[PDB]
């Protein structure tokens, strides 16, 4: 409890690529790079030579492996990957000292998935059974983890942006990755990691929307995801009220819609003129909240011989997503054993000398259970 020295900075990235930890499967064990994502349940991995992968998983080669003689098709938009399931030990090098024995896809076909020039080759989907493929019967990596050994059911991520990096501490917290103190939200349904966003603040400035629009038709906290995604009418308030807190400087209409960067020399970025963001979480008790605030540095990701930054809010048909833009500034526990999520301010997160990110409480919210989507 408390200190993992050996799982610091066990994770790797490239800047809006995700973060991916060192993963081996079979025996004799096959290293793998795993992108590592909360919002999604199958643990799925390249199988077979496609172009953009620097390796994949050899079934062959695996004394351990079994098959279960079961396929699995997996679209979304944009794109899909199709693989075969089977289950094989798993570890993970900068780890636990364990081993498990896993569900795994072995992708053998997809489009839009793997990305050309990134240097993971599967995913490690640490969500729910709920949402697991094809069906809830496919048992997660960390519900195998968590049954076949001493684990504990929790799990602690720093993601720290910028090649990024950052911590993924599996089973337990390590308080040198987080500064001031924990502040926890019930995690609202088991299937993705979804929670009950309270108020919207932008530079301090309550959005004042009918709490339900910051949750239509759900929020979640999701480590595969790089930006902020906002419902559209959420999003649609956020910027206007963006634009108007940052109007001292004028950009492209498109800019504000990810449609085109905007640059700026060497240091000059002017982070000022930019309006903190603070969203609301419910809190672990009746009418009690708290409050986490992200910075620019946060939501404007870096990509001419300028500095030239992404707006990394954007707008979303399936709900909030909290990805990167979030996670970055926060230390951020899954803390499954007790269904809430809790939020710390991140030792590693980008910041100036003016604004730091934060997680304050406790505020007082009535009605926050009214502001979850049903
Ligand atoms: N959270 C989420 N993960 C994704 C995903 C795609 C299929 C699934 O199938 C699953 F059921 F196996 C699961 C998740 C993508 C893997 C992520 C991805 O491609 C990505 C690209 N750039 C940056 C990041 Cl941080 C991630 C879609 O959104
Ligand atoms: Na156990
Ligand atoms: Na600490």
């Amino acid at each position: 409890r408390g200190s993992f020295v050996e799982m610091v900075d066990n994770l790797r990235g490239k800047s809006g690529q995700g973060y991916y930890v060192e993963m081996t499967v079979g025996s004799p064990p096959q290293t793998l790079n795993i992108l590592v994502d909360t919002g999604s349940s199958n643990f799925a991995v390249g199988a077979a030579p496609h172009p953009f992968l620097h390796r994949y998983y050899q079934r062959q080669l695996s004394s351990t492996y079994r098959d279960l003689r079961k396929g699995v098709y997996v679209p979304y938009t944009q794109g899909k990957w199709e693989g075969e399931l089977g289950t094989d030990l798993v570890s993970i090098p900068h780890g636990p000292n364990v081993t498990v024995r896993a569900n795994i896809a072995a992708i053998t076909e997809s489009d839009k998935f793997f990305i050309n020039g990134s240097n993971w080759e599967g995913i490690l989907g640490l969500a729910y059974a709920e949402i697991a493929r094809p069906d809830d019967s496919l048992e997660p990596f960390f519900d195998s983890l968590v049954k076949q050994t001493h684990v504990p059911n929790l799990f602690s991520l720093q993601l720290c942006g910028a090649s990024v990096g950052g911590s993924m501490i599996i089973g337990g917290i390590d308080h040198s990755l987080y500064t001031g103190s924990l502040w926890y939200t019930p995690i609202r349904r088991e299937w993705y990691y979804e929670v009950i966003i309270v108020r919207v603040e932008i530079n301090g400035q309550d959005l004042k929307m009918d709490c339900k629009e910051y949750n239509y038709d759900k929020s979640i906290v999701d480590s595969g995801t790089t930006n902020l995604r906002l419902p559209k009418k959420v999003f649609e308030a956020a910027v206007a009220s963006i634009k108007a807190a940052s109007s001292t400087e004028k950009f492209p209409d498109g800019f504000w819609l990810g449609e085109q960067l905007v640059c700026w020399q060497a240091g000059t970025t002017p982070w000022n003129i930019f309006p903190v963001i603070s969203l609301y979480l419910m809190g672990e008790v009746t009418n009690q909240s708290f409050r986490i605030t992200i910075l620019p540095q946060q939501y404007l990701r870096p990509v001419s011989q300028d500095d030239c930054y992404k707006f990394a809010i954007s707008q979303s048909s399936t709900g909030t997503v909290m990805g990167a833009v979030i996670m970055e500034g926060f230390y951020v526990v899954f803390d499954r054993a007790r269904k809430r999520i809790g939020f710390a301010v991140s030792a590693c997160h980008v910041h100036d000398e003016f604004r730091t990110a934060a997680v304050e409480g406790p505020f007082v919210t009535l009605d926050m259970e009214d502001c979850g989507y049903n």
